[PDB]
């Protein structure tokens, strides 16, 4: 199983090479490899990487291509004029193109297979398409086909799709090689895959990660395991966790902080073209944004995650409802029976289901795990599998019963269709999660919940005061905890917008001094700042020198544990553009001590401008090195749905930054 062709060091400088004489009439048989290492950190808007054509006059849609965009995105091209065969596969965001200065070595595996009539490819180890076709094309089966080229597709005589960049080593196979046989092929990666499609969460997509360090060194990782593609809402979402205890070297197999299973958790390929892309998981209660935090005195962590019942709706469900009922001073959670129009119950004192009509209780209660029990008897529904083989989505009964929640659909008492604040607790730093309970309403009876700043909560250094960001129309609302997450209270910071999403983040720059930085609809990143360890905020400043979309992407801060040019410093990570979601950065910032004020010194940027950078994750590793889990694409863009293994984690140093 040796290569036909092994080719190497070639450079790209928009200028094609022609390798027709060695490589063509080594061709044959009707499936093939092609392996290829290449870097490109200047790549032009489009460009092939790799060419098979008839070059011939007339004949100028009859070639094969690997090609590339400057969005990062990868693809093939398989077209014969006379055979009517255009074939174009391709995935967004695909590529690395810089890592700590220098040019990433990307490792392209293709695989076209004449037998399942079938082509794959890889990207350094992930596999960004895989198609079936009906009638295949075999590569060098093109009619007339009599060009080799690199860094071009020649046609007609002339150089389409000029690549600036390199090719390293490029081989070729005259067969398909097994899927075993490619996860055999060294690869360079600047990246590693904490959450991953396949493990233990089986969810094909992940988003919104978190990152923290706890005091044991060991450092915890939370995110969103997403079921139904990459869609907010409406889908089945997990919140999975995982930890390392090798300063980021190795991580732990997840498992759920958060979980619900009205619907089987699924390993789907969600459908990315226009007609379907947009279809959901509807009928399945979920979470979304997870934060955590850890409490010095009890020795906890506490996760908090944005809870959905499966009712949720997007307008008229349910704003202007917190889905408790005040009774006295205290909260008790509103339910629905079945037949009934209104929510003629509440769930009282350890679970007791009262009937509001009547203040009478019921045989019912609920359980620690929010499930129905009638006399004490664990009362089940039958769990819903999704699928597209009726070419669209489907969600049917599976057979299994699983125990009656009242967030699910087809549950005997229902919440009220808003969103939630749930909370959990591992006493293990994430070896295991507590059931999670319901935070009560902190604006109201009427009121719908506010929305959990995904990320990490703030311990405060010299207390036990634990603070978690959440946002609501108008302002920030931050939950505090001095008694390790037992009790919390709110402190209000009014903000110039309304419906905005004000994912916040903080840092402590001194003792009882809390900066927030937070996403805008400004296309600028806002900040406020405490002084009484978050009694009372400011007003709302700006950073220069940072840009974002006018929708905003979610931003992550750190304080810096040491001292950089003698001074103390802030670490910022965000997308930099105000065109979508990519040139990522980490921002270095120094305090100035006189006025607490933040000079923006340094800039490094994480891959190239155009390179996908979304939702981010930034700590300080027990070494002192910087982690950074981030969404490496435009989770914003529609045409970037549904990618897997985009979610990557790298390791950086100080020096790296400066
Ligand atoms: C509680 O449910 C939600 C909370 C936040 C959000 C907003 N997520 C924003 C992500 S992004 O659109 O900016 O990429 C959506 C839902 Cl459905």
């Amino acid at each position: 199983i040796s290569p036909i062709f092994q080719g190497g060091s070639y450079q790209l400088n928009n200028k094609s090479i022609d390798i027709s004489s060695l490589l063509l009439d080594k061709l044959s048989g009707e499936s093939q490899t092609v392996v290829m290492k290449f870097k490109a950190d200047k790549p032009n808007s489009l460009q092939a990487l790799f060419g098979l054509s008839n070059s011939k006059a007339g004949f100028k849609n009859n070639y094969f291509s690997i090609f590339m965009r400057d969005s990062g995105e990868i693809g093939v091209e398989i077209r014969d004029a006379q055979k009517g065969i255009n074939y174009l596969f391709s995935r967004p965001a695909s590529l690395w193109g810089k890592h700590k200065g220098q040019a990433v070595e990307n490792t392209l595996v293709f695989v076209s297979d004449s037998k399942d009539k079938t082509y794959t490819m890889y990207v350094n180890g992930i596999e960004v398409f895989s198609e079936t076709v009906d009638t295949f094309l075999p590569i060098s089966n093109i009619n007339g086909i009599d060009k080799a080229t690199l860094g071009a597709v020649n046609r007609e005589g002339k150089e389409h799709y000029l690549a600036k960049g390199s090719i390293d080593e490029i081989s070729l196979f005259n067969k398909a090689i097994s899927d075993q046989e490619v996860s055999t092929i060294p690869l360079s990666n600047p990246f590693q895959l904490i959450f991953q499609s396949g493990d233990s969460t089986q969810a094909n997509y992940f988003r919104i990660p978190t990152l923290y360090t706890l005091s044991s060194g060991r450092v915890l990782s939370s995110i969103d395991a997403r079921y139904g593609g990459t869609h907010d809402s409406k889908s089945k979402i997990n919140i999975a966790t995982s930890y390392s205890d090798d300063n980021g070297k190795t991580w732990s197999e997840p498992i759920f902080a958060m979980k619900f299973n009205d619907y089987e958790e699924q390993l789907v390929y969600w459908p990315r073209d226009n007609k379907l892309k947009n279809s959901q998981i509807s009928g399945s209660a979920s979470f979304i944004d997870s934060s955590i935090v850890e409490d010095k005195k009890s020795g906890k962590t506490i996760l908090l995650a944005d809870v959905m019942p499966a009712g949720i709706g997007n307008n008229n469900a349910n704003k202007a409802d917190s889905g408790f009922k005040e009774i006295n001073g205290h909260y008790y959670l509103k339910l629905k029976k079945n037949g009934d129009n209104d929510f003629r119950y509440t769930v009282r004192e350890n679970g007791v289901v009262y009937n509001e009509t009547t203040n009478k209780p019921t045989n019912y209660t609920i359980n620690d795990k929010y499930e129905v029990l009638e006399g004490g008897k664990s009362l089940t529904v039958e769990q819903y599998s999704v699928d597209f083989d009726s070419g669209s989505l489907r969600e049917r009964h599976n057979g299994k019963q699983v125990p009656m929640n009242v967030f699910y659909k087809d549950s005997l008492f229902k919440v009220t269709p808003t969103n939630y604040i749930a909370m959990t607790t591992s006493q293990n730093r994430g070896e295991s999660w507590e059931q999670f309970k319901l935070l009560p309403p902190f604006l109201g009876e009427k009121h719908n919940g506010t929305y959990l700043c995904p990320g990490q909560g703030l311990a405060l250094k010299s207390s036990n005061r634990l603070i978690f960001a959440t946002y609501t129309s108008g302002e920030l609302t931050y939950l505090i905890s001095d008694d390790s997450g037992q009790t919390w209270k709110k402190s209000s910071a009014s903000i110039p917008f309304k419906n905005a999403t004000a994912e916040a983040q903080m840092v402590e720059l001194r003792d009882g001094v809390i900066r927030t930085f937070f996403r805008t609809t400004t296309g600028k990143i806002a900040y406020m700042t405490s002084r009484d360890s978050g009694e009372t905020w400011s007003k709302v400043s700006y950073i220069d020198g940072i840009q974002q979309t006018s929708y905003g992407t979610q931003v992550s801060a750190i304080k810096y544990s040491q001292l950089i040019d003698g001074k103390e410093a802030v670490i910022l990570s965000t997308p930099n553009s105000r065109s979508g979601r990519k040139g990522g950065q980490l921002v270095v910032g120094l305090v100035n001590k006189e006025d607490d004020s933040i000079d923006w010194k340094y800039h490094y940027d994480i891959d190239l401008p155009s390179y996908g950078y979304a939702y981010s994750a930034i700590t300080e590793l027990p070494n002192h090195h910087i982690g950074v889990l981030f969404e490496k694409y435009d989770s914003w863009s529609r045409n970037e749905l549904h990618l897997s293994n985009v979610v990557q984690y790298i390791d950086l140093e100080i020096n790296d930054l400066t």
